[PDB]
């Protein structure tokens, strides 16, 4: 089998995607945010505390025909912004993109963070981390991506995200004409339960690629790009008038600047993230101070190769025994 769904930015910054998701029967559609960062799949709800949803749609079990109450269960996450949301299982059926998985664990949200509710285009989350993250107590559960595995044609999904338009997630195949030249294959660890693999390098405009070993996920649910404070002072040093704002949170420039390109290593392959995807705007309406798309990472402990730079790729999220990452530019 296999699977092929839109995926569309949420607002004209690509500040993250959604991708329609069927669950129950008869079906309710919900737009999930897809997340290779985490490994819960969970959704506003019936469920969910009524002042915490604020246009949302939402899954209503007692309406599904398929739905089971998981007896005991409960989960409870928490994301490197510092949202979160809790609640109790139900499993039921879910197809992405004609893709269809019974008895899938569907992670009914009690109570959502603010930042959640704030957000009404974003349903829940569809976790494509591995399962060893799921937070469902006291019995794990596991991915959508991982009871669909041994169905597919081929133990892989894609990620083929747009700058400023829809892309594309593909499940069990590896579509040819989405990429230009070859993929990369590049190995992984799954030690931390990520997607997480070692950049070869990285160049600033035309600048001279530097070899070093950058080690990092392949983040789809991060809308930046996070590395190490040292990498990102090199790029911002060649924007005149960016400078790191603590007030703000992170880099800034000003918005009349022209971004350099920012370049990535797979091995001995090269992405190149054009400047344009690194401008995030301004950092107030109205205001001539812009946000930048590159980020330190110091003091998240972890580098996270996020949207801007994934969707510079055509990202192959290899599922095999040993599993690996590729990219293609496209």
């Amino acid at each position: 089998s296999t699977g092929s769904a839109t995926t569309t930015p949420i607002d004209s910054l690509d500040d993250a995607y959604i991708t329609p998701v069927q669950i129950g029967t008869p079906a309710q559609t919900l737009n999930l945010d897809f997340d290779t960062g985490s490994s819960d799949l969970w959704v506003f709800s019936s469920e969910t505390t009524a002042s915490e949803v604020d246009g949302q749609t939402i899954y209503t079990p007692s309406k599904s025909t398929t739905a089971k109450l998981l007896s005991g269960a409960t989960w409870s996450i928490s994301y490197g912004d510092g949202s979160s949301s809790s609640g109790d299982v139900y499993t039921d059926t879910v197809s992405v993109g004609g893709l269809t998985v019974t008895g899938q664990a569907v992670e009914s949200a009690k109570k959502v963070s603010s930042s959640f509710t704030e957000d009404s285009t974003i349903d829940g989350l569809l976790g494509l981390a591995f399962s060893t993250l799921n937070t469902v107590s006291p019995t794990q559960q596991k991915t959508f991506f991982d009871n669909a595995k041994a169905s597919l044609d081929s133990p892989v999904f894609t990620a083929d995200l747009g700058y400023h338009a829809p892309g594309t997630y593909n499940f069990g195949f590896i579509d040819t004409t989405a990429y230009t030249g070859s993929i990369t294959y590049t190995a992984v660890s799954t030690k931390q339960g990520f997607w997480e693999w070692t950049s070869t390098g990285y160049a600033v405009g035309s600048g001279t690629f530097k070899s070093t070993s950058i080690d990092g996920i392949a983040d789809t649910g991060t809308t930046l790009l996070y590395l190490p404070a040292t990498v990102v002072s090199a790029y911002w040093a060649q924007v005149s008038g960016a400078k790191s704002s603590s007030s703000v949170g992170g880099y800034v420039f000003p918005c009349s600047a022209t971004l350099p390109s920012f370049t990535f290593g797979v091995g001995s392959a090269r992405i190149v993230i054009p400047g344009d995807y690194i401008d995030f705007g301004p950092i107030s309406t109205g205001s001539s101070s812009c946000f930048g798309g590159i980020q330190s990472s110091a003091g998240i402990g972890i580098n996270i190769f996020g949207d801007v730079a994934l969707k510079a790729a055509f990202v192959v999220f290899n599922g095999a025994t040993t599993p690996t990452l590729g990219f293609a530019s496209k």
